[PDB]
């Protein structure tokens, strides 16, 4: 499958960091991804290749992403599926009328019209909050939510069970 | 030419918000470009096609991108390009040994940083991010790329606030799309 073997290869590209931010914790920097354009193009495509599979005959409007890793790849899909980008971001950051979710995040009130179908993308969901307000701000929209897509996923934190639209995670 | 109808249509789609973050300043928003794929692909084509004809026998390395906004855009120049994309981040985000380099805000003396092994040692380097305005975060990812021992070709901007002088802070040439 090409989206399996794309996933290995962006797997081994991953470089672990113990005790980052404190002691415990193990970063997984998905950063080596985006300076080899071979690795970044695989990524896109991976996630490309899954709307396409998940949403064949569904036009999604836009993808949303989440400040700030989220930024590092959303609107470049954006792009690649011609659609689209808008962020969320952290309180008082955006300029105009705001949506508001607690988690504080935010969304332009302007941005995406009412019905749209977007995607919400961010590199990783570790406790769910992050992406449960993201979801809350496309709610506020008067948006669809057909799916969250994430690069990497913390099982043991069970985020997944605060988010209510199906999700997708490209390195499990 | 190409880059200047680009940079027409680009500047239309600004939005401007008068008094945020606070009173007296005025606040051009370029998050319009990115909801729509058509200007989106305009700006990153009007970056590339500036790239092409500023540095057409020079191999580009990598699009270094500063936190948060020049994420929106960087990466995805970064790949147009084909080349690679390397974040300059606020102090504490990036994991592992790094550079460091300092900035001041207003009341706050803070920090950025960049990956000691994300670039090696004579990397062209583009310095990218969506604005400058005093020039001191610029400055700041200038500093990082000098202690990775890169090569700034060149700082490029969407937009410039003139009137703050940012410019004169950074020893790279600058391109500002929008003026
Ligand atoms: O799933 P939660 O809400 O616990 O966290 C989401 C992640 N938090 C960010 C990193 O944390 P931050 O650097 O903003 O403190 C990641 O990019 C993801 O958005
Ligand atoms: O030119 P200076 O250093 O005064 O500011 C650079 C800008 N500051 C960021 C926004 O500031 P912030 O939202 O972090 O307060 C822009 O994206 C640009 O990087
Ligand atoms: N006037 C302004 N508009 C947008 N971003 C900024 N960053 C610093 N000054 C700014």
């Amino acid at each position: 499958m090409p989206i399996a073997s794309y996933a290995q290869e962006l797997k081994l590209a991953l470089h672990q960091y113990p005790n980052f931010p404190s002691e415990g914790i193990l970063f997984e920097d998905f950063l080596p991804i985006f300076r080899n354009p071979g690795l970044f193009q695989k990524l896109i495509d991976a996630f490309k290749l899954h709307l396409e599979e998940a949403f064949p005959e569904v036009k999604i409007d836009y993808i949303v992403g989440l400040e700030s890793r989220g930024f590092l790849f959303g609107p470049t899909l954006a792009l690649a599926l011609g659609v689209g980008f808008v962020p969320v971001r952290k309180a008082g950051k955006l300029p105009g009328e705001c949506f508001k979710a607690t988690y504080l995040f935010e969304i332009q009130k302007n941005a995406i019209p009412a019905g749209s179908n977007v995607i919400i993308v961010d590199d990783i969901i570790a406790t769910g909050g992050s992406a449960a307000a993201a979801g809350e701000l496309v709610e506020q929209l008067e948006a669809n939510l057909l799916e969250y897509n994430f690069v990497m996923e913390l099982d043991f934190l069970k985020g997944r069970s605060k988010l209510n639209a199906p999700v997708f995670t490209l390195l499990n």
